[PDB]
């Protein structure tokens, strides 16, 4: 093993890191497929689309039409496989619901068609792959649901970044050099159907993370009032949080788009893009926690029948 | 291939049935370990342990110490392992909630193993295997919690026989002519732990058994009013019935025990058995019925984001 | 490589992990033999034996007759051979006062022996080995001394579950679902000697974990008023204590026992287990941090004699 | 990959500029080779008391000496760091973090290491050494973070930092401990300090699967660092946060070399100035850089290839 | 020497990535290839006015453009610089000087060019242009400093620069009257912009010995440089300060290029959203480090070797 | 085997005599390195370093600046490596604490640096070795601590010469007749540096010496009123402790140096020596005698537990 594989191949996959870093591990495929569309807030700016290797995220889009109330960019989770954790407010803390002991990902990756007609099929995209030092208050927690409204008890969360790093923060400046960077390419929308984007594992031993069966946190992680986010400081609980749900292993893949412009009028509505991404992870879990469902029956048995 | 193997065999266990049945199936172990104990009120009478090919059922066991209010038999079954159909009594069906849409067994079994003090280990058996030409009237429905209450809505359900079988019934009359029946053995219970008994299939080419998603019932079905248990009369609906949970391509187990008494008093208080039932399962699953804790986001973009 | 090896096995046992991953280790062989049994209190119920990957313990057992005070769990600890943390309580710190610098496990386990006479030889047991996701405040410091007096100045201590975890917690929920688990097995106690139960690792990268010769902690761990006790909240502190007396590359072993009844009276007295814990280690050692009992001489020669 | 291996191990080594451990553990970093020449005397005020050098794996330092007269101000010994050289961390009092200006993601040791060379006249070359290597078990406490300038001042903004081990470990610390027992660690060497210029002291590796530390752009940090009002110094508590400052900064795959030493008393007297030595520390680092870094467009693929104090110098 | 030629003059060239000047007047330099793309639109509020694209020998600025969709605040233009590349200046308001924190010596340019790409749907193609080469007498007054981040704040501490000019001057100043003007310019092209592709606009030098312009390592300011309150933008008066510090960033041996767009007109209605064109800005720099700089282990020996806007890219 | 080995060997060494003489034993590598230098009194006349195959011996030098108080040679032990034994006065015993039970001599020797300037260097010596038949009362029991101060209970010990051996013993007549003796050797002490001195063993069937635990004497040893010395007379106990202490199957080395003289004053300091001493030994060791710091639990279970 040296480089991790592409999510998309016709030709067959190997389930798992063939390297002895996780025995008696399980495969788990993530696939989610949906139309993004960007929204007329942006108006001729461009948009993003962000891969990372976070536990249960598919991809993180800048200024589309789905983002939430007043948040800026939308998170797409793959929550109904059964890879993310939940907001266990009652004990104020992240659950690990799922029962993961440790994870790692086989392969991830992106692949984006442009669901346009033919009079309306401009527009063009930078992409490229970054190994970045994030720190943890460049990370927050989101809802699946990327919804308009608080996170409430048991809704699922990943972990993506906060949305004015796209504007302003890091990944604004690795948008404006994205020429420099690794793994760099450019194109037309109307071509980038034909382009498989795949992270790439920085090191050829590729270990574990961990997560605990309940995460507790204090103030450090600040849930937010009217939209669906909680922001981390930068305090040593918050580092071993991102430390369970971000794999550092991994680069990032940043898509930067230059779509065309969505006013909400016909002929004018941006480019729509049909997104297919992965996420293939390893799982070893613990046993399962929540019996609430089985019926445990008394193993010994009686001395004598009920009847009597 | 012609005959199923040994689910307790430690050696190369085939996890399906390589004659292309079944294509795309799924295994399923279900194990289930539990101690028994034959009861008062049988005295010095013989008690049975049944193992059929039903679905979902480790075995039946008549007049032990567990056996649920006024019923003389006590059914054992894998509803943890979801190989369990329910009881929909809001829609008067029997409800295939795990989605199973055909079946078949890979293997089953029991061992038994005596845990009675060197001076009290006496007591024998016999045991064989049978084919019994069944009618829906002989058989029932029972609640795998093996509880004195009624049953309730979406209370998990096993096929087995009717208790007066053992008694009066076909069981009773396959037990009295032991000798006569396929797979004769017999000897004393302190030794039944080097026996590793196992159905056997009558036909090298076993086709899937079928279910419904819901399987609706009339009054042919009769639900106790204070007992666990439901019962057939022998009518076309009972017999599609029988027809989906009960795979007549394997034989049954009747394993007749010749036990210490149970008085109640001490060094009287029975034989203990601790058994050790396996079913291994073929699966064909149909798609997932209940998406209720699902995410279900429309996978269309929005034409505008909704905060305009 | 893949595997750890067996502790008991007579058969070319090696001293270290062949994979190059400590150099110049060491090796450590500590061995406890003690006989248990189940106490009065429990009656009926299950008892537990724990093997965990915990630096330094031999085994913790639930609800036998050495439980100190008000705990209903013992631990047993390899002290006396150099492989534990002390209680430095005048200083607020864990005290690595045999300078261990870095530990892995090379085998572990226990073998089990009935020692009752024959004619009260009765009682079963459930194996399985687990990858729990253990959380802080599930764990616990206990004083190996197992007594019924608080931690003291320079007490011994092993990490250890909190005995609650046996009747309500996460180790009830895994000896109420034993089958789901890996390697279950069962069977009777009069044949449990024949069992040789061993740790597994979950990963072929095994990589020491580290100490430091101090680790001060503040109000996150509670001593016991009047047990021999410290417990955890979750906290990044002591999540850092935890991952250094706690090998995670190791799953644990849960032994579930259904013994003859302990009542205190004659033929009534539970069943005895002879109890052969081995934990064989690999250490790197710092440089001896006390020379209190060194003869220590100034290198440079006088200039002169002292009689001048 | 024979000039790596030529390199791994022996650092004073001019077999390529491009030094990477052909692990696997770090596709496409940066070698990065950082060389530090200076002097080493042991100053009046140490007087007779053995002096010492130490090397460690901490990340841009040379190696630290003790009681030298070099010192800086009320501090008994002297950091060597490897400033303006893209491979050290600086102060961010304003924010209140530990800036990793250079935006260093990852970050290993490909090899490190000491030659000494006595420099008095033949009438003044006394003086001996032993020397030991050890795997301390560090805790916060006993380190801290010195300014690399090595000065009279308290820390400032935008100073260029590097861990080291507070002073007083020499005096009556864990380092005094190894010094009066240097016989029984590994490694043990001991000789004249005119023969030391023989012997190239490299750290080693404690294991054969090195992994890097992983760094923050911006590490936080509350009261459990104390900056000194008067030295360019920054003093630790054992808490989490430190904790996690020592693992991103101290890299324990490595072992430490201490080398104690017997040199010709300084006193200020006409030829009895002490024992002065011509070091030549060098630090071969592989680094991984994040993109807004400067240095990230100079990243080189690097893919698999398939115990004494003291070695010949 | 053959791919040091093949650099200069076409930037737009794969052919060696340590591209030097070969006349002997930077004796060991150092090469530095900075590359920028982005997208060029006109934005709603300049209607059907012309834009303009200014290509300018600026250290550290691919170009700038007028009324483009990124244009930040209240300001008609944006820079397009080149950042996080080593070869930028910064603002030290509290020393209240500008830092040349890479501490470049010396600097000039080796070449310097743009290619812009039409990407309209081809019922949307419409609109032409027109581009000339010039030597204009800059006067301070008409030059500013803006951050390279081209945002809507006012200059932070530590904030990138880079030397434009005021957006006005495209409006009623120095390059309104050399677009309107155009055909009487050197190297007078005009075209449309559906063939614009074809193009590759490079600066020319007006020497053919190009003499490295100086700068220090601080460079204090006065009053002479007002700071915006609101902009990123800060002003010159034309007073010697001024005069010097324009001679240490703007390069005056090369010319500048400057097009001007007409455009298919933005309106925000549906086919009617402007012209996009996909840029391609290339800045070669030879350049001199200060011993302190990080960049400065990576000199390079360089020894003496022995009229129209656009060229067929 | 024929001959032992040197102990400053750049080769590997042999850690054992591989004779089959001491079975299941253990190597124990003892070093001391320290600085000595002739003191005032002698002034222009001869010193002298004696190595014997006395148990943790390192060497002994006949008047350095380090002679305690009045006695005229000091003693260099390897106490702090555990190959002492010690005074238990309270007892009136020779204690053997470190638990040996038999001891031999793998490798033994020494190395000298001169430590002197260049206009300072001059010096020579000469040296040989020999085998002595040894009275008990030419040896003595001397501190390691090598103090002015009697013998306190638990000092360490070891068995040295009287110091007058070297002024009118049996040492200075070997001490004149060295040119004689076998393995003579001389040199300036500016060249010594290159000079390894190895004890011989004078035969190939080395066996080992046999300790007490405790070694009781009566007035046949007397303990110094104020020096760090206890005398011997010759009687049939002296003699056993002679022979368990040090080894008649190796010789002696005698090193007589004519240093520069110190006169206590600068340009005339002596003659610094930097020695390098080794003793390897070869130890069986007896079960560990001091368990006070064990934690000694009972092994049987208790009946009940203490809580009831």
């Amino acid at each position: 093993f040296s480089v991790i594989g592409n999510p998309f191949s016709k030709a067959t996959q190997q389930p798992q890191i063939p390297d002895g870093r996780m025995l008696e591990s399980l495969p788990r495929r993530c696939q989610l497929v949906t139309e993004i569309r960007n929204n007329v807030t942006v108006g001729s700016n461009p948009t993003y689309i962000l891969v990372a290797p976070s536990l249960g995220l598919a991809f993180q889009a800048y200024q589309d039409t789905n983002v939430p109330g007043g948040l800026d960019s939308s998170v797409y989770g793959l929550q109904n496989r059964g890879c993310t954790v939940r907001a266990n407010l009652s004990a104020t803390s992240i659950e690990n619901y799922n029962d993961i002991a440790k994870w790692r990902i086989v392969s991830q990756g992106i692949n984006l068609k442009l669901n346009n007609v033919e009079d309306e099929n401009d527009g063009w995209y930078e992409a490229c792959r970054f190994q970045h030092d994030w720190t943890p208050d460049e990370l927050c927690l989101r809802s699946t649901e990327n919804d308009a409204s608080t996170i409430s008890q048991d809704e699922d969360l990943v972990m993506g970044v906060i949305s004015s790093s796209f504007m302003n923060g890091a990944l604004n400046t690795i948008g404006n050099n994205m020429v420099e960077q690794r793994g760099y390419e450019s194109g037309l929308l109307k071509n980038i159907h034909k382009r498989m984007f795949q992270l790439h594992n920085n090191t050829s031993a590729i270990r574990p993370k961990t997560l605990q069966g309940q995460f507790n946190y204090g103030s450090e992680i600040t849930f937010s009032g009217t939209e669906s986010e909680a922001r981390f400081t930068d305090v040593p609980s918050n580092r071993q949080l991102v430390d369970s749900l971000w794999h550092n292993d991994y680069d990032c893949i940043l898509i930067k788009l230059y779509p065309r412009e969505n006013t909400g009028a016909a002929g004018q509505t941006g480019s729509a893009l049909i997104v297919n991404a992965i996420q293939n992870l390893e799982l070893q879990y613990s046993p399962t926690s929540d019996l609430s469902t089985y019926h445990i029956a008394n193993k010994r048995a009686r001395m004598v029948e009920a009847k009597l």
